[PDB]
């Protein structure tokens, strides 16, 4: 099954998911200088102060924190966006290390982890019917860099020694989303794909220019995760990150001038 080791990683998984070689494949590298500032997105709006938050679950290839999606409570508009994106789930990609972790690049340089914020067009009724769709999801995707401790991600890295395996989950409620924001909503965006198997083209990807900083005692619990069971040999959860894909026929475009 697909994952993230030299014998089932990327460059494997257009074997199962031909659709890995598309037209609109994500990660991408974000070119600053040829992105251009799109006067027509209207003003985003991230609006999570109802989120509701239920469990932390790891799946073998990363840990979502899963929301209730069954009401308008955490949403996402505005931006390239028509209508109304419900958050379903937040996740992260890292690395190794703190000089690798990223998938989307900004002028090639990888960030130590990247958070990605995942929605639903609501018009679609359902996640599963959204992933049918060209425009059935919307990524918010934030970089991590390592230097001062982020203090609404804490909650997160302490729950973590309770999932360490692959199948664990425990509760996660009254978790606040909002806390894992930057400061600025300066975006760029472009139409893309999930970055995971099945690697579906229905994804606007909005990815946030300014990095949130969390601390390196923060990402290295993120590295003691393991990607095995429970009684399996440990292979430690680093480097669940998919590289830049080709750009083909699209263009980013810049929220800011
Ligand atoms: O034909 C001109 C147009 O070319 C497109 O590729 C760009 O996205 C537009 O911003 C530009 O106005
Ligand atoms: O907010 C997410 C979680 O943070 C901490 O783990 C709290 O102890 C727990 O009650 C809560 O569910
Ligand atoms: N796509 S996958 O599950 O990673 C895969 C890996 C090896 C051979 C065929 C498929
Ligand atoms: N990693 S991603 O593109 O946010 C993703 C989101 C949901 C399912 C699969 C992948
Ligand atoms: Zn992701």
């Amino acid at each position: 099954h697909w994952g993230y080791g030299k014998h089932n990683g990327p460059e494997h998984w257009h074997k199962d998911f031909p659709i890995a070689k598309g037209e609109r494949q994500s990660p991408v590298d974000i070119d600053t200088h040829t992105a251009k500032y799109d006067p027509s997105l209207k003003p985003l709006s991230v609006s999570y102060d109802q989120a509701t938050s239920l469990r932390i679950l790891n799946n073998g290839h990363a840990f979502n924190v899963e929301f209730d999606d069954s009401q308008d409570k955490a949403v996402l508009k505005g931006g390239p966006l028509d209508g109304t994106y419900r958050l379903i789930q937040f996740h992260f990609h890292w690395g190794s290390l703190d000089g690798q972790g990223s998938e989307h690049t900004v002028d090639k340089k990888k960030y130590a982890a990247e958070l990605h914020l995942v929605h639903w067009n609501t018009k679609y009724g359902d996640f599963g019917k959204a992933v049918q769709q060209p425009d059935g999801l919307a990524v918010l995707g934030i970089f991590l860099k390592v230097g001062s401790a982020k203090p609404g991600l804490q909650k997160v890295v302490d729950v973590l020694d309770s999932i360490k395996t692959k199948g664990k989950s425990a509760d996660f409620t009254n978790f606040d989303p909002r806390g894992l924001l930057p400061e600025s909503l300066d975006y760029w965006t472009y139409p893309g794909s999930l970055t995971t198997p099945p690697l579906l083209e229905c994804v606007t990807w909005i990815v946030l220019k300014e990095p949130i900083s969390v601390s390196s005692e923060q990402v290295l619990k993120f590295r003691k995760l393991n990607f095995n069971g429970e009684g399996e040999p440990e292979e430690l959860m680093v480097d669940n990150w998919r590289p830049a894909q080709p750009l083909k026929n699209r263009q980013i475009k810049a929220s800011f001038k």
